[PDB]
C-alpha cells in the first residue's frame, strides 16, 4: 500500500504568508496542513508514502515529519524543480512505486467524513483508478465528473454534474506507464479520462456528511480552521491526528504514544493523546 | 525614530506548527504574525528597525521582509543565540541603536486601537519610558503595573500572586537611549528582565503608562486558541469594516513612505487574492 | 405507548436582556427556535405524543409555533405551570398524560448532537424497567450532576467536590413508576423537587442505567449569550460543511415516514424564500 | 419648541427568517446579547434624539413595550403606533404626523445595525442641516441589490435608482418637517406602496437631498436571513469581547451623553448582574 503526497507549489493566492512559508506548513487550527492529507493515507491504511515537494520547502517537511518511523510509517522524500504537470507524480515517483499500486493526494486537500475509511477501502481493493467526488454548488470552478459507479465523461472547468473530482485519487501499477507515454496539454485529469475511456474508472461519492475544504485563499483557510476547532471542540474528537490514528490501527502502542505527547504536552494536543491512552 | 522587534522564542506551545515554522511568520488571517508588531512600529512614525531572531528563522524573515526599503523602511536583522533575557535586546542591538532614543515590541504582539497612533506619538515625544497597559480580567497571569493619575507608575510585580491593579503590561515599550546602560549594568533576575529595567526607570519617577481601555484590542498569540481568535478578529474587523489592520503597504502609503507607483508594485503579485485588490482600490 | 415531556418553562434570567420578551425556548439556534431541538431528540427515539410544560406567558407562543403537531405527525399537548419549584414535578403536572406508560423527559434547552444518539436511545427505549440518563464529559463538573458508573454507582447534583468528570445531561428516560416516585419526592433543602432525587431512587434500587455520549457527540447548553452564540456556530458550521440539518423536525418526520413528500412540499412553502425551505425540497427528490 | 424626534419601523413578517420569527419578530431576535432593536434605538439616541416613535405590528407591540416601556428608565420618551401592516414604509409620516407636529424628523428600520467610531459627527451634520434631508450611503459590492444613490463632489445626490448601478442607500434618514406633507401627497408605486425612495426623489429634485458617505471603518449589517443574522451576532461578539466596549448598549450610551446619572445605571444593573451585560455597566460607572 503505498501513496504520494504533493506538496510543492507556490501558494501565491496565499501571499503574502507564504511568501516565506510553505502553504503545507500553514496551520489548520493547531496541525499543519500536511497532517490531514497525511492522515486521510494513514486512514486507507497506506504507510509508505512518497512526499514531494519543492527545493526549499523539503527540508521543512523533513524537520517535521522526519521518516515517519514515530507513527509506524516509511515517509521517504523527493525534490521536483516544480516542471508544470501534476501527472508527472507517477514519473518522479516511478521508482518508489515500483510494481504496487499506488494513491495521490494533493498536500491542501482536507477530507472529512466517518465513513471516508469504507469508501478507501473499497477503492484501495479494487484493476482501474478510483476518483473521489464532492458535490458542490459551483461545479463550473472545478473538474466535473458525470458517472454511471462508472464514470461517464470528465470536464476540466465546464456542467453535467454537480459533482467535482476531487485531490485524492486511487490507481493501479499501470498508471506510472500512463503518465510516461502521457502527452503535456502532464494532466491528472488526462490520466484520469484514459481509465474512463478503458472503462476502468470508478467514482466514489462523498455526498452527505462528508466535508472537503480546498485551502484556496485567506478566506478558506480561516474556514477550515473554524471547522476543525469546532468539530473538535463540540465532539470531543480530533481530525486528522496522526499519533491517534497510528494508536488505532496499531502502527504504534501506547507507550510510543506517551513519548510523542512529551513534547505536546503544554497545549491540548498533547493531553489529548494521554487521556487517549487510558 | 528607531525600534526593535523581538522575533526569536521556541513557541514550544504551539507544537507541532511551530516545529519547522517560526511563530512569528504564523498566519494571523491574511498576514504573517510579524506584519502586526511592524505595523505598530510604522504608526509611531518609527521606520529604522532591528529584528531580532534565531540563527534558523532570521532568513526566513529575510526573505519575507528583505531590507524594507520596498515600504520605505531599513530594516536590519541580528541572530542570537536565544541565551535568556528579553532585556537583552539591548545590549544585542547597542551598535543599532546608538545615541538614540529606542521603543521595542514582542514579534507576537498584536494592537488594534483607532487612536494607537496618538499615545504612541505621546511617548514618542517624551526623558523616560512609557509602557502600555491594558486592562485584563486575569492579572495574575500577567506583569501587573498600578499607576498613578499623572500616568506614573507605582509598583511593578511580575506575575502578582496578589495583584494591584487589572492593568496587564503588554510587549510594547518605549525607552530614551539610557536604555541600553541600564541594560549593560543589570543583574540577571532568578535572565535579563525588561520588568527590571522598567522598575529602574520607576524607581527613578521617569516611567509613564499609556492607557489602552476601552476601544482597544491587545492579543498575545500564545496558544491554538488565541491565535485562531486572533485570525478570527482580524477578518471580522476587515471584512465588517472595510479596513486591513496592519497592512504595511497601506501604511506606508498613508504616511508617505511610498508613493502610488510602488504601491501598484507590490500589489502585483498579491493581485490573485484580496490583498492585492484592496490595495489598488486604496491607491485609486 | 412511546411518551416524552419537554421542559420549556423557566426565566432564563442569565439571559436578560434577550428574555425580557421572550421565551429562551423561542431564541434562534441559528435556523431554528431552540425548541425544535429538544424535540427533535425525541422524535428521533421514535416518540410521536409529546407534552410540552410551559410558562402562562410563553405557552401560547409554543402552540402558535408548533400546533398540535399533527403536521409532523406527531402529537403535541401543553399543559401551563405557576413555575413552582422542582423540575421533577414534571411527572405530578403530566401524571394524567403519562398514564401508564414509560415516559421520556428532556429539557427544552438541552442540544443533543451525535450519529448515534437514535441507538443510545433505542436501547434506553427498550429497557424493561428503570431509568436512563445519558452523561456527557465537561471540564467543570461543579455546576452540573454527577455521575460515577459501573449501572450508577454514585449521583451527586451539583457537587462541591464532584467524584467524576461526567455531567448528567437533560435527557432522561423512565418507566411508568416514575409518576409514583414523584409523587413520593420530598422536597429538597431549595424547596424543590429535585430530578437528582429521583435518579438517586433509582440508582439505590440497582435500577439505573447510564448511556454515555463520548467522542463524536456534542451537547451544548444554552446557559448564556456566550454559549448561545457558540451552539448557533455550529450547528451553521455542521449544516453548512456536511451538508445536513441538525434537528430539522420536517427531515426527522419524512425519514421516519411520520408524514409523507406531499406533506413535507406544503410544510416546504411558507419557508420557500431561505435555504431551509429549499433544503426539504431537495429532499424529497 | 425643536425637538429631535425620531421613528423605528419594527414590524414586518420577516418571512425570510421562517420559522424562526413565526412566533417572535424579527426585531426581538437577539444580536448576541441584545435584541435586534436596541441597536436602531442606539443609533437613534446617539445623534441626540430622546423622543421616539415605534411603530410596530398589533401583535408584537406588547412585546416591544415590555421590553422598552416608555423608555424612561433611559432618559427617553418612547411612544407607540400599531399599523395594519398596510403598503408602504413612507407610511411611517403619515401614521406618525401627528408625533411628528412641526418638529424635523429621522427615521430608521428596526432590523438596522450601524457601528462606526464617527457615525455620531456624521448624525450631528445631519441633523444640524437647516433644510432638506438627509440619506447614509454604504459602499457595497453588489449594489443591484440596493437601492443605489449617485452623489456630488458637494454631498448633493445626483441620481436614485431602486435596484438598479451608477454606494447603498440605508435603512437610516434624516427629514426636515416638510416630509410629512411630502409623504400625504405621495402617490403610491407601482406595488401600491408609499416608497421612501420616492419621498428621497422628490428632495434630490429640489437639490436638497444631501448624502452622508459611510466607508472606510463603517459597518452596516442587514438582517436579512439567518445567514446574516448569525454574521452580525459574530460581529458584535468579537468586536464586543476584543476592544473591551459594547456596541449599542443603551445604558451606556444613556450614562454617556447624561440621560441618566449612575445610581440609576446602578438600579438598571441589577436584573442583569447575572451576565457580562450587568457587570459591564457596574464597571463602567466606577
Ligand atoms: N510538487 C509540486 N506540488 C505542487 C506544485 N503545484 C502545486 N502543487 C501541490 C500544491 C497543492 O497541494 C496541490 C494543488 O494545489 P494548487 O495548485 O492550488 O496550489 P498552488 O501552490 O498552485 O497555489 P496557487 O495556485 O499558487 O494559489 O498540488 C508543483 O509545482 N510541484
Ligand atoms: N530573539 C529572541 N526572541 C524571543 C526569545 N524568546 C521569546 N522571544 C520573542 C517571541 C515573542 O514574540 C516574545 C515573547 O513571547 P514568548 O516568550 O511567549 O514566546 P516563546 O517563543 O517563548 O513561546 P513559548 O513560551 O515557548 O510558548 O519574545 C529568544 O530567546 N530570543
Ligand atoms: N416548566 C418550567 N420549566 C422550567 C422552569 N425552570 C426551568 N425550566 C426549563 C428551562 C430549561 O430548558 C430547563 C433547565 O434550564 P435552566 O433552569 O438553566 O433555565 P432557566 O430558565 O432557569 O435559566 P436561568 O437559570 O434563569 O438562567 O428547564 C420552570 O420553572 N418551569
Ligand atoms: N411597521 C411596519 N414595519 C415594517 C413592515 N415591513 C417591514 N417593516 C420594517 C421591518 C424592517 O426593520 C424594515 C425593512 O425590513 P424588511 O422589509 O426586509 O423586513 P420584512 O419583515 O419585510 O422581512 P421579509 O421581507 O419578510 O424577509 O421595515 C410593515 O408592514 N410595517
Ligand atoms: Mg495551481
Ligand atoms: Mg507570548
Ligand atoms: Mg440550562
Ligand atoms: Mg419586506
Ligand atoms: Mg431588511
Amino acid at each position: 500500500r503505498k501513496g504520494i503526497i504533493l506538496a510543492g507549489g507556490s501558494g501565491t493566492r496565499l501571499y503574502p504568508v507564504t511568501m516565506a512559508v510553505s502553504k503545507q506548513l500553514l496551520p489548520i487550527y493547531d496541525k499543519p496542513m500536511i497532517y490531514y492529507p497525511l492522515s486521510t493515507l494513514m486512514l486507507a491504511g497506506i504507510r509508505d508514502i512518497l512526499i514531494i515537494s519543492t527545493p526549499q520547502d523539503t527540508p521543512r517537511f523533513q524537520q517535521l515529519l522526519g521518516d515517519g518511523s514515530q507513527w509506524g510509517l516509511n515517509l521517504q522524500y523527493k525534490v521536483d524543480p516544480s516542471p508544470d504537470g501534476l501527472a508527472q507524480a507517477f514519473i518522479i515517483g516511478e521508482e518508489f512505486i515500483g510494481h504496487d499500486d499506488c494513491a495521490l493526494v494533493l498536500g491542501d486537500n482536507i477530507f472529512y467524513g466517518h465513513d471516508l475509511p469504507k469508501l478507501m477501502e473499497a477503492a484501495v481493493n479494487k484493476s482501474g483508478a478510483t476518483v473521489f467526488a464532492y458535490h458542490v454548488n459551483d461545479p463550473e470552478r472545478y473538474g466535473v465528473v458525470e458517472f454511471d459507479g462508472t464514470a461517464v465523461s470528465l470536464e476540466e472547468k465546464p456542467p453535467k454534474s454537480n459533482y467535482a473530482v476531487t485531490g485524492l485519487y486511487f490507481y493501479d501499477n499501470s498508471v506510472v506507464e500512463m503518465a510516461k507515454n502521457l502527452k503535456p496539454s502532464l494532466e491528472i485529469t488526462d490520466i484520469n479520462r484514459i481509465y474512463m475511456e478503458q472503462g476502468r474508472l470508478s467514482v466514489a461519492m462523498m455526498g452527505r456528511g462528508y466535508a472537503w475544504l480546498d485551502t484556496g485563499t485567506h478566506q478558506s483557510l480561516i474556514e477550515a480552521s473554524n471547522f476543525i476547532a469546532t468539530i473538535e471542540e463540540r465532539q470531543g474528537l480530533k481530525v486528522s491526528c496522526p499519533e491517534e490514528i497510528a494508536f488505532r490501527k496499531n502502527f504504534i502502542n501506547a507507550q510510543q504514544v506517551i513519548e510523542l505527547a512529551g513534547p505536546l504536552s503544554k497545549n491540548d494536543y498533547g493531553k489529548y493523546l494521554l487521556k487517549m491512552v487510558k
